[PDB]
């Protein structure tokens, strides 16, 4: 609302996971979500440090990284490293997977200048992780701590980061997931988290057992909701298994929630992702009156064929469903979302947060 | 014909293979789809286990077990008897260090024996390094793990009856995926010196050197029935393909796993259909000059349609006396060029076989001269 970003922010760029084996994790996400193998940076391409692989589906970019043996790149230094990412560390990445397990490490958002966004953020209370380093004079990258061991990454451009080999040969799955809608993190105290994060970003606040506040960018396209537990708290269950604060889930905007689900739900037993139980028929019997004008009777019955939730806000309506936890622990999962309405462009598409984020379903599921 | 049948204890057959992953969920989902096994048992938080996330995949009699450690803080007050783990030999630090050094690799090789209690006492009494004393689980199954090569251990499983470990809740319906794989053929490991490796393994178990290499020194071991095959390889400098393993895996470790199949032409099309969508990449197929002379040496075994299908799938073919061998190798399963998986189907060398000769047709040694080293 106030448009008070301390620097220019374009939109969501990529989301990087820190696995123990980036091959088996990425091969499952490519088959469970339908993403194309775009770029890669492992021992095949000549990277002795980590095995980074890129999955893309529209604008969404999932990066998976697992460190190799430190003895391979033992005779190297920071200015003379082999890793395509200069902010990487073996011991720090091993501690991320030994403590937090499979989780999102870096939430990257493209800015017009990474060195500027870093210098502005640190000068306003941020905690720097890695200073801005220009990658082959083509991409500037900086990282500042978000919550816990999650970092906020700034990327500058003058398809991906240098040092990545494009994979366009026979060695393209697409189910509708186009971009990242929002990224929700869980913190022990929502107070200092909003004071810290929004302190150096200038992000305004967009507007049981949890208290959530959504941070938004200038155009409200970068949405970073933050959650705190309410003391059994389902959010506290996250912090106990994650061993500290971290990301709860990722909202993946789909161009068509109906077919995107029918491409994933038919594959949850062959290596895909599992979903939460479907709401009782009374929810869809009650759904025909709350959003009977947005969704037709033929489209509402299709929501029950896949167990999809619907919420409504101020001139906005969104459809949503949640996957089961991705890793072993009940920590990080994935939300698939499609918003209806709020379309208003001068010359196409809509704004951000069309329909809220589904807080109306917290009571509609309890009937 | 050349085996003394000098088993130190009654060895029945293969059981399972335990993978110590960092996240056993994603690895098991890839193997379930890439290889085509079937999710048949679980032991995690959904069943009451707070120590490790174990997930079982079963394709015929082959059983792949994927076990990842949970947070050490979840089991802060559990002593040794009061552990909620279905596998008591599991340990947090032993698994956090196995994946930190060896990465994604095989932790244990399970072999079904008559009495793991006796198999443990006979083994340790012959120079074996014990990794886990026998533990009677649920008064039904007894397991014992003895150190093999490196950090991989030899696991014994015994039953008081003539499905899996107790505590593993079944999966009622997991998709019944089955691409053709039936059982485990042989398991190979890499060591710096082959000498002290054969004297050790054959010393505490009584296995015999099997008898029915550019870049390695092979020596297969087999039991009395010869259904349990465990080859070992050592590098020959002047870079050897094993020195690459010993440098990436950081020491010894299980090389690959050969998986039997009732039809290698059936399993390969399913895995190659998926090699680009979450499956397993394979090694580059031999040139067309490999399948022309193939019609002359093994043309009296396969048909013109089957040999052309071998070229379509790029299947390596080698033949010895009394049985031919069809094999093909996948690219490394993990991030590092360490562990991969072999698909094999032997023909001929048969008997009654109610409900095939053990390891007949060789192991692909002729393909070290034919295709390349
Ligand atoms: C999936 C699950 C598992 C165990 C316990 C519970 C409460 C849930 N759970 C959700 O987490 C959930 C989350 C959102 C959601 O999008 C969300 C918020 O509502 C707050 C703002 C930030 C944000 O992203 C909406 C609906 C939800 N519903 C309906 C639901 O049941
Ligand atoms: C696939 C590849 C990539 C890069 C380097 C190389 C040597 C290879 N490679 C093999 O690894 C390979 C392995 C076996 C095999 O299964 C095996 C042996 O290694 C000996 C001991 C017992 C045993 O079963 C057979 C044939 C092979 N051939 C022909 C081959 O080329
Ligand atoms: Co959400
Ligand atoms: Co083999």
């Amino acid at each position: 609302n106030p448009k008070s970003d301390k620097f220019k922010v374009k939109r969501f760029h990529h989301i990087e996971f820190w696995c123990g084996d980036a091959t088996n994790v990425a091969r499952r996400f490519s088959w469970g979500l339908g993403m194309r193998f775009s770029a890669k940076s492992d021992l095949s391409t000549g990277n002795m440090v980590h095995a980074s692989y890129l999955l893309t589906s529209g604008d969404l970019r999932f990066l998976f990284t697992a460190p190799y043996s430190p003895s391979l790149s033992a005779g190297e230094i920071k200015p003379t490293t082999t890793a395509s990412i200069p902010s990487f560390d073996h011991g720090s990445c091993r501690s991320f997977f030994s403590s937090h397990g499979l989780g999102v490490r870096a939430v990257a958002i493209e800015v017009e200048d990474a060195e500027s966004a870093f210098s502005i953020s640190v000068a306003n209370g941020a905690i720097p992780s890695s200073p801005p380093i220009v990658l082959n004079e083509a991409v500037t990258i900086a990282e500042v701590k978000l919550y816990g061991d999650v970092v906020l990454r700034y990327v500058s451009y003058k398809e991906f980061l240098p040092g990545f080999e494009r994979v366009e040969d026979a060695s393209p799955l697409d189910y509708g997931i186009r971009r990242l809608d929002h990224a929700v993190g869980n913190v022990p105290e929502l107070g200092p988290a909003l004071t810290y994060v929004a302190g150096f970003t200038g992000f305004h606040q967009f507007a049981s057992g949890l208290n959530s506040a959504v941070l938004a960018s200038n155009d409200e396209m970068v949405l970073l909701p933050i959650n705190e537990p309410v003391h059994k708290s389902q959010i506290q269950t996250y912090l106990e298994h994650n061993e500290g604060a971290g990301l709860q889930h990722l909202a993946l905007m789909s161009e068509d929630i109906f077919r995107t689900l029918r491409e994933m739900r038919k594959r949850s037993s062959i290596g895909g992702f599992d979903f939460m139980p479907s709401p009782p028929p009374t929810y869809y019997q009650n759904l025909k009156k709350r959003v009977g004008d947005v969704l037709s009777d033929d489209q509402i019955k299709e929501c029950e064929e896949l167990g999809i939730l619907v919420d409504r806000d101020d001139q906005g309506t969104l459809l949503q469903i949640f996957t089961k936890p991705l890793g072993d622990r009940p920590t990080i999962f994935i939300e698939i979302i499609q918003r209806v309405g709020c379309m208003m462009k001068d010359e196409a598409y809509q704004s951000g947060g069309c329909g809220g984020f589904g807080k109306g379903n917290f009571s509609e599921l309890f009937k």
